[PDB]
């Protein structure tokens, strides 16, 4: 696989991790820093990883304005979905002709909401990241577990054969970098699948002010998580996407194996950053409502999270 | 007739004081370390009924020292009812009326095997904002009405109605709103529509009634929980009044900012009344094949919180 020039738009824990891992695989990686450019450019990018050991990118090819970035073959959007409405000018400024835009973002309907502002010549893909990672000290990325990326194609100028090829190119990029990666045939199905984990765990970790270990240890919280998982699974099927056998117990088991992890929404709440409620809760609730399918627990959890955000 | 207060907490303190202030003969069993407020007396700070002081107060350290009482108000938390059964028994006169001024569902039935069948066992559903803020003092913020109902005992139907009416007359003649209810279990379901959303969410959301009402999302959640409780009541054979949610939401709207009993319990490390207010209604609804997903989830969260450090 030829050297790719890779642009990272929004370099939080997610964009920093994948951008660093690709850079270490020998790719030419360029980082757009919205919030922390001055800090990271002189500090550099460091990775504490229980999986890959310590790694460092210094000097980093860091940028504060998308216009200074070179034209990139792949644009990795690790920023949160909360700022996806000002993303398009940044993507367009940093994209080589025919560039691949890969949204490393959770929730539902993300790609459809960004496509209106992206030129038709750009491929738009989604990447569902099953990873335990967060921002540690400034310029530091704390990676506790996993890292796999499930890629799917949303829209763009490729026909069906070329779509599969492009999704497989992106997966091979991550795999070459020592990361797990899977080409998904159906991005929307894959987004519903990731919701079965993000919806209970992100929200309950904020609401119950707890991490994954106490949440799985307590029997009542664990029964609640399963019940919420069955609402998402039921909503997916009602909307046309029927998810695999015993998918709940599979993520129950993977999270059981998981080290004590604070989901990204927990960290967001602790630091005053707006929660990704629109993409993770509001959108699947709206879809299920269109299908006439009630999600009482998820709806109640969403009302609780909105309440908490509004409290001083 | 002669009245005894078994567990003179905020509930028992308020109703015993109001009855005694109205000229009834009331005997207070001080079960906590609060019988050092023996000679200081009992005082009430009520936004409704004003400042009242009871001096001196007939207090007793133990139940056998108490005289036989014709009425026994039990206003303590439901979790400690079995430990109170001997005290009720010791203080009861022949054929005394035991009035559980307690919330939840199934409360009387769980106590009935521990009481002589010669006692009348009643339930009093108290819509009231009250707490024990400072020693020997009762802080009354709002409301205070008692819906009384008959549960078990050696009374026929006519005697049942007369005893429920006599109990309601006791509170009315003290200046309180009181209503004789023909069905105690239905009246218990009516009170659950308030206690289930507000008690639980006050702990879960670390809030009180005013901000829970001021925010549209928690207001929507409370109403959805209320409709679950109303729905469960009908499934079990109890039709609640039409527009009951709006009536409760309107009363709480006008209510001053209030931390429910369960909030104070959680904050001070006391065990939460989860059995009678959540577990019992969920089990009844389950027996009637009716699911309460929000209440079930709310109950699971509350249990998680209690188990947490």
């Amino acid at each position: 696989s030829k050297q790719q020039r890779i642009g990272v738009i929004g370099t939080g824990a997610i964009g920093g991790f994948y951008g660093l891992m690709l850079a270490h695989a020998g790719h030419d990686v360029h980082f757009l820093l919205r919030s922390e450019f001055e800090a990271v450019n002189r500090a550099g990018l460091s990775l504490n990883s229980a999986v890959h050991g310590f790694r460092r990118l210094a000097p980093v090819q860091a940028y504060h304005s998308a216009q200074d970035m070179p034209p990139c073959d792949w644009l990795l959007v690790g920023a949160k979905t909360t700022g996806n409405h000002e993303l398009a000018p940044l993507i367009r400024a940093a994209a080589a002709p025919g560039a691949k835009v890969l949204l490393l973002q959770n929730g539902l309907g993300v790609e459809e909401r960004l496509r209106p502002l992206l030129p038709e010549s750009l491929h738009l893909l989604g990447g569902l990241c099953f990873i335990c990672v967060h921002r540690g000290e400034p310029g530091v990325i704390e990676h506790q577990a996993y890292g796999g990326v499930n890629l799917g194609y949303h829209s763009g100028p490729a026909d069906e054969r070329r779509r599969r090829e492009i999704v497989e190119e992106g997966a091979a990029l991550f795999r070459e970098s020592g990361l797990e990666s899977t080409a998904m045939p159906d991005l929307e199905q894959a987004r519903w699948q990731k919701l079965v984990w993000n919806i209970p765990y992100n929200g309950l970790s904020v609401l119950l002010k707890s991490s994954t270990a106490p949440l799985m240890a307590n029997a009542d919280s664990r029964s609640l998580i399963e019940a919420i998982m069955e609402e998402v699974i039921g909503a997916a099927g009602a909307c046309g996407f029927i998810l695999p056998e015993g998918y709940a117990d599979q993520l129950l088991a993977a999270t059981e194996r998981m080290p004590d992890y604070r989901p990204s929404m927990y960290h967001d709440f602790a630091h005053g950053r707006p929660l990704e409620l629109a993409a993770i809760y509001a959108a699947p609730l709206a879809r299920a409502a269109a299908a006439g399918y009630r999600m009482p627990r998820v709806e109640a959890l969403h009302q609780a999270l909105r309440f908490l955000e509004a409290q001083p």
